[PDB]
């Protein structure tokens, strides 16, 4: 229309985009900064970066962009693109990405009385600190530091508005708790400029259904089969075969885990200790099995038990586990044959109790290793704080 | 020509690209928005993004870009590049990508009467929600939210036209069902501006031939060999060897699966339950085999059956499975030799029935584990909705 | 020089880059479009994109960029950068990449009589259809659709010139066959504008030496060792050990293959069927071995053969394979000892023929499984079209 | 305000951004360059690049950007964007990235007396030299070369200020030691221009808790089980089974290691030697086991010991390890039976000492291989310099 | 200063950046092109691209950028940014990257007499041909084609200067040999324009310490253990177990190798043949072991040797390897017992020589397979040209 064309001509008349729109060059310009979280794109522990899709709202007041409604009746608001009107230089301080702005400058709405609002969308990649302790059951606090880069305390008075979460599109992996904020001003090394800033911190809780079922559940089941060695009879030459196959089949899990675990020397993660515990329990099973096996094939008539094994593994431990354990030359020739058989029976009896001792050790170690696994798995998981709420929410 | 050069000079005379081309600054400008799907580039479940190659069509009416055909006979249409004429700021609301526009501004056609049409091509990366439940047999609905960013209800009246699918170049992985749309206007927190938008939703069905043959078919075959342990004789020291090798060879499948499965704690995927079922069936086979093995090498003369095994596994279960099961000193020396052989026969007979009990258990568990696998594999697959149509289309 | 400086001043005088350089605004401008293939960067089956490094040649005639050689003797040609003279908007229709142009605008040569030629280099990422059937022995046809975006039939008459392949730098993986082209014009949904285009199709043949030697050759060799189970004696408790280790060692190949195979449900690839055939042949070997093993450790005196096995595996199949298969009490005590030995001999004879039956089955299955593998491997490879030429070229 | 609008108009009056702001064109312009390290993004050994998030500070003095405070009372400082005032062209010399600047030009503060300061933020990817020797316990020195590109010694006198580390946000993987710097000027091949530069070197120490626990600790434990072969009795046919399974299960570690190790032929890394030592120790265990096994199943009555084994492995080594090791025809028939049994006893005795020799070798090799592993693991780790401080800090 | 401000004003007066700075428009402009290699970023065989960080030097003479030193005493040189003075359009012809220039336009130095020099830094990604034959011991020649894009022979006379390598920062993986160059002009299809160019070829030698130690050394060691099967006694049921475990553990190496090997069907790489040789040697070991095993468990009394084995493996091969290899009824009952034992001895003797034949074959195959491995490993490595220099440099 003729009024819109006319109004745009006075508005850009003698206008300098490099100038603060303050009427008096002695008072700071009040700028209201807010934030709207639309979704959490991804949280990557390896690079310790946080990708979020958010909206920004910068609102200030202009003095030269004012006009009377009566003179121009039809038009009420005007829009100016980037590079034609003064805008605040508020930007993310972290900005862990190649290009540092990440704001996608759009049109800037202008009031009928000079109140200018700016609503740019962008995808931000901030530098967060992923404290990976109690990894499946961890809560992360990520900060977003926003503030002006060239305007100090007396030039741009940065104010704060509460963050908006109307429309969040939940990720499904991380459960958002809340996004509080804070406004403060600090003194930097360069200058005597007190620089205000707005720091929005994001608190999110990691869901545990995927990690618990795909990682924690198989570990208990695989470790259970390593406990099944003591139930196999020693006759079947198969004890070490299943003893070492489970160990080989269980080292593969940290290969997946280490691909996700950041290589940070802050603290030993809970998942790292739990896997390490399974290494030792399965590893010590093979060592015990070797001791059991040599008790079976002891090659008798080559050394008797030192009389401590006859009383420990056959009287004390056994009670606990309810084991309950021309004719003259013809005669001489037959004499040797029967005596040889008699000596074979004596050797068999000596070897028989050697095998029974191995059975006692196997059964004794089964009870000892079983209670170790029960308290090791439970004890580590119980130690994690807020473990109960995650189970009560994700699982139950 | 001289007419084209002349016409371009009046057209750009006193023209402001920042002004809405409405003749009266009281009525909204009617803008027709449509869409044309050219192909689906890729659907990624891990990042929950949808990459599509589409075309856009924005058509509106201009008031200052009008001329008489008689005055300029040769020229009928003119084209203006970006930044020289007013264009709507319609953009994708989701825009899950670094740069937010993704439109590749091109020349804008102009009528002889002021009807301006704009047809920019681009590759869009929207943020979709991949509900991964019944993963091989899932249907995904992806939304595309388009609308103006700075013009409200009274400024830009956004209209809708039906989506165009003339030329789709089918992906081969996802089967397109349809792309319906909707026009609505909502109230936002910033302003009293009712903002219209056009939301095009894309419904696609995942094809199952690749996932069924490369993932589902081998799982049945590998689980079948784990069922073959009960057919192996216990004499060959090879039962646990094949019992645990199949288990080791079958854990590798979720390694491929987890690399594709998004780590979302929304619901347990169908493929996750089916793999978990195979874990337990194969895992319980090793536990049963250990019980069977200790029934074989029972070391007789160390405890008889409690008289419940003589009647259960030898009379009840066996009937079900059709098993059907100087001279005086010379005489004394020969007396011991024959008696020793007689005692060996008695011990062999006792051990013989111990081995037969193990054979009954093996055969009994073969029948029980077979029907479990048949109903577990079928039962999980039947539970998925629209399973029949995918088989009737992709396979048959 | 003074003439070059003077000439540039009249040339840009009253020049509008938005105007078609036609002298009469009623006839289309003839634009000659060609192509020069410099190399094929990469063909990716997963994303179905084709990356090529090519050159473009757009040549048209300008009316305002003309001058007399006599007036300016030294200068014969002039060059204008992008944004200063009118250029056609020909662009790739597919453009499967983030930015859509991929042309790297350079200087544009200008004749002494107005004939303007434009030779921009670029790397193009078109969207091809990789029909992966007979994957090692496949020929792919990739199209490149070029045409104007804003100028119709009556505005820009797009012509065609033959593609140039002078200098190709062969890739070494794909063998180029030829690059023919076509010029046609179609009617689109938007407008009554008949839009001409030039479609250059690229035909390339995949070389087979790498895929044949690294993938096809090991498969035959590994499957051969799975056939070696029937030659192992049943006494050595090692038949299932090598039966299942080969199967475990052979599942790893599709892990490499599936990483290359696109997940397209168009048709079952030849390499997929060939691997699936090896699964069944190796898988059925373990099933046969279990049947053979239970024929060995049959535990005699627990059931005789049903008299069909005595005649089938011992008379019919065996002929085919050339198998050819006080004193009174002293006497009574010795009577039992000899009779016990006699009964042992009878039991050994019964078990002896049980073992021989297992040997016959093993040898019989070796002949049957051998011919199956020979015709399965050859039969699948022969079915692929143009298999002979690839072997005659890549190998021989 | 009116004063800010007025001041900006004289400041940009007759101003050339291509001109050095020196009042006299005979003296170099003094530019103060500093640096502020905010965090270390990532150190990648494969590409030998160092990604850091740092801030820059370039401060110089301008002669034309001066004004009187009395004339313009309200305004004290002004800001000019890029491309409107002269700025130094200081840039990173290494710049191992696609775009070479990586500075994100921002507003430039201006004094009331002409002192201009410039504080651009950016993420820099310099080309470092990762000397990977003693890899878990290494200290890296990375250089950052900054200097002007077009201004020589007499044009831009580049000065140096101490680096700032107020706020570092420690990475958790690398421990920062310090960031010293240096200012020097060199003569280049192009010109007689002495070019000053500022080289900031970054010294960081890699933390060892993650690499020690996830890589070094399992290696000792896995190598311990390879040492357990000599404790297994030779009767259980399981020595090679555990001998070769550990070797198969231990080759997988360099697969993870080689994925991290850069392929640089500078020196053999400490982790490479330590893994290579474990290869030989585990590998030689299988060779020894084969020698031990053939001493067990020696098939007696086929060769006696050469009388050196009777004295070495049975008298010398055994003492070290405390081993301590009608009637006539009736008579003739019984004569053979007893003599046959007597010959069996003699053969058993000969085979008995053959088995005992294998037991001595097994035990002897257990002592020899144990001390080898203890000194090989400790000896390699001790050789690394500053090994003690890393253990005293990261672990203790 | 006032002189610098004044000089810049005449210099840009009536200056056209589109014009060649030649005083006479009949002679070509002499442009000197050189190169400085700073480092080799990476050489990637899969994509056949070469990433290098180099500097360029373009020097020409300008006619309009001249001034008298006396008139302007202080200033001696001036700098003009991109887009304000004429510059040559020399660019890399290969440019295997998204953006085609890769030059990072900087300030351009100007003499006091018109000699203009241009020194832009950049990271170039050229398209090289990696002839992967004798892969660990290969030398690659990579070309860099530089030349003008729009100026022909009579317009821009491109000259050449020797490449500079003062400061190379050796990569550590590739050993630079030299960078020679060449200047030539060719006739293209478009035009009668003879286009000069400068082609700098880079010759680099790959270092072998990393590839030799991490890949070649383990292959010899793993193949050695596959040769240890023939030393294992056949009694221990463990020959196939170690025979097939080594084969399973050795297929994993090409998985790493194929991830590095480009899929080019040019020639069979040396590393491919060496791995293929190890496949057959290890593979044939299992086949021989099966033949040996069936010679052990021959089940005697079921066929004698054909009298060729008695003379070949027991007389010829054995000599080579130094093997050296009421009363009447009482009497009748004892008669059978002794005769049964006598028949057992005869059967044992027949089986004894069957086992000895297997021992001869095992030992005979050990000698034959050992010399095969020695000449196969050495023979392949010796065939590679310049193998000796790499060992003499990288290793010794
Ligand atoms: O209403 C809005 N944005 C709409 C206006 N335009 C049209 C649709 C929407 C996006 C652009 C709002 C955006 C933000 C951002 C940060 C903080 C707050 Cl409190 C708000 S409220
Ligand atoms: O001759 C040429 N290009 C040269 C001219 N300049 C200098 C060297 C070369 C590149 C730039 C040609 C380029 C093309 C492109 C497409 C089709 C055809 Cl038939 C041709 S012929
Ligand atoms: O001297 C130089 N470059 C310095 C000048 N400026 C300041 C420091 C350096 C980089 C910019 C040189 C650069 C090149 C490039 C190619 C060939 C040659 Cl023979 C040379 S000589």
């Amino acid at each position: 229309g003729e009024f819109q064309r006319k109004l745009y001509k006075e508005l850009v008349k003698n206008y300098n985009p490099l100038e603060r729109p303050v009427a008096n060059d002695s008072q700071p310009l009040t700028v209201y900064f807010s934030l709207s979280l639309l979704q959490i794109m991804d949280v990557d522990e390896k690079n310790q970066v946080l990708t979020t899709n958010i909206w920004l709202q910068m609102s200030w007041t202009d003095h030269y962009l004012q006009w009377n409604v009566s003179e121009y009746p039809g038009v009420k608001t005007v829009r100016f693109p980037d590079g034609q009107i003064w805008k605040p230089d508020i930007l993310l301080y972290n900005s862990a990405d190649e290009r540092f702005d990440a704001t996608f400058h759009t049109n800037v709405l202008v009031n009928s009385s000079g109140h200018c609002q700016y609503l740019p969308p962008g995808i931000f990649k901030s530098s967060c600190y992923i404290d990976v302790r109690w990894f499946p059951f961890d809560v992360q606090h990520c900060k977003l530091k926003f503030g002006s880069w060239s305007y100090g305390g007396w030039s741009l008075d940065l104010q704060m508005q509460e963050a908006d979460i109307s429309g969040y599109i939940p990720n499904g992996e991380w459960d958002l708790v809340g996004i509080p904020g804070k406004r403060s001003e600090r003194f930097y090394e360069c200058c005597k400029e007190p620089y205000p800033d707005v720091t929005f911190t994001v608190t999110m809780r990691r869901r545990t259904l995927y990690y618990g079922l795909n990682l924690l559940i198989p570990c208990v089941l695989i470790s259970a089969l390593a406990l099944l060695v003591f139930l196999l009879p020693a006759d079947s030459g198969e004890k070490i075969s299943l003893g070492i196959t489970v160990l080989l089949s269980l080292t593969v899990f940290m290969l997946l885990v280490a691909e996700i675990m950041p290589a940070t020397s802050d603290s030993v993660p809970l998942i790292a200790q739990y896997f390490a515990s399974t290494m030792i329990i399965v590893g010590l099973s093979v060592v015990v099995t070797v001791i059991v096996l040599q008790y079976h094939h002891h090659d008798p008539d080559g050394g008797k038990m030192p009389k401590w094994t006859r009383v420990i593994l056959l009287n004390w431990c056994a009670w606990f586990l309810r084991m309950k354990r021309d004719l003259a030359k013809i005669l001489e020739e037959v004499r040797y044959i029967a005596n040889r058989f008699r000596c074979q029976d004596e050797s068999e009896a000596v070897c028989s109790e050697w095998k029974f001792a191995a059975c006692v050790v196997d059964r004794l170690c089964l009870m000892a290793f079983s209670v170790f696994t029960i308290i090791c798995t439970i004890g580590i998981l119980m130690s994690a704080p807020n473990f109960v709420e995650a189970v009560s929410k994700d699982f139950a």
